[PDB]
């Protein structure tokens, strides 16, 4: 498993550019979730069972 | 397996703009998920039974 | 597992520009999660059952 | 050149707003100019010789 | 060049207000000018000779 | 070159407010200026020999 002479690039995020100008905003949560932002999640790798990977605004009720 | 000379590019993201201007808003949650905002997962493996990789928004009542 | 002359750019993220102007801001939480605001999360490797990587706005009540 | 999401404005005018509650006014005149009222001018390129350009409330004699 | 998410305002005017409440006025005039109320001129380039650009409230005379 | 998320702003003129409640006023004039009300003149580039750019109020005689 070998690169030689590259430019490799694996799981990157780049030059996300948001730009708000004005913006008025109101928010009311009760329990849940509410996910109002930029988000940047870069990865590689997640090994595992039952797992939950870069997850977001994720209720998990259970029983 | 190997890379000679190359560029290689495996799950990125880039030049994600987004503008806004003059954006009102309201929310109202009760338990479950809202998601109103930007947003990148770059991820290259999720390995894993009964995995959730990159969700959003994501209600999960079990029972 | 060897790289011999090359630029290797695994789970990285970079310019990540946000730009707010005259935004106002409202919320209310009671119990649950709000995430407003830049995140970023760059990992190479998550191992295990049962994990949650990378989370975000993650609300989890269990029984 | 390329613009992605760019806004270039050259020689506007906007986001004017004049409110006015239980204004009274009165007004008399003779023979000369008079402007109460909302002027908005975007002009990009003027040229000329002895030119005259976005007036208000000129008076020119002689 | 490129512009990303840019904004280029060249020779703009924005985001003027005049809030006026219970305002009274009165005015009188004999051959000349009298201007009383909001302008906004935005130009981006004007040329000439012995030209007059953007006036408010100008009298000539000879 | 390349501007991201950038702002140029030359010659412009902005975010200006006037607020005014219970204002009283007369005027009485004779063949001159009188400027009483908001002006925003906003010019990139102005040329020419004698030129008069951006004036308020001006009053010219021979």
């Amino acid at each position: 498993v070998l690169y030689v002479g590259s430019k490799t690039k694996e799981g990157v995020v780049h030059d996300v550019t948001t730009v708000a100008e004005k913006t008025k905003e109101q928010v009311t949560n009760v329990g849940g979730a509410v996910v109002t932002g930029v988000t940047a999640v870069a990865q590689k790798t997640v090994e595992g069972a039952g797992s939950i990977a870069a997850a977001t605004g994720f209720v998990k009720k259970d029983q």
